[PDB]
């Protein structure tokens, strides 16, 4: 259930729960930066597929969080 | 990925520059992996440019962490 200036306060659809990984998803693409309340996301995976993401979920915090590090950068 | 050199060395290693603050952008992507070092934090910006950056490159740092805030996560 959600993480909103309500109970829903989102921009992007059509998601579900629960994904796993057991091999692969790899990016997200969220938007705009400067738009929405928030501005929406997408995640690309297990064979290089998009999934969106909006208000209330787990797998997703971490990937945010798990994305987030992988490497390290300036101009690299 | 972190620090580098060369005229380009590591999985992303395209971007190369200028943009002090976050005020306004089109869509910004975390990433574009599934297997090395790979990624950023790639920004796509107001009549363009395309960018890879993370974690060393300050701006970005505070980008992920400012815009975070800024899209979400699924249904329950």
């Amino acid at each position: 259930q959600p993480v909103g200036i309500n109970t829903s306060t989102t921009c992007c659809y059509r998601f579900i729960n629960k994904k796993i990984p057991k091999q692969r998803l790899e990016s997200y693409r969220r938007t705009t930066s400067s738009h929405c309340p928030r501005e929406a996301v997408i995640f690309k995976t297990k064979l290089d597929k998009e999934i969106c993401a909006d208000p209330t979920q787990k797998w997703v915090q971490d990937f945010m969080k798990h994305l987030d590090k992988k490497t390290q950068t300036p101009k690299l």
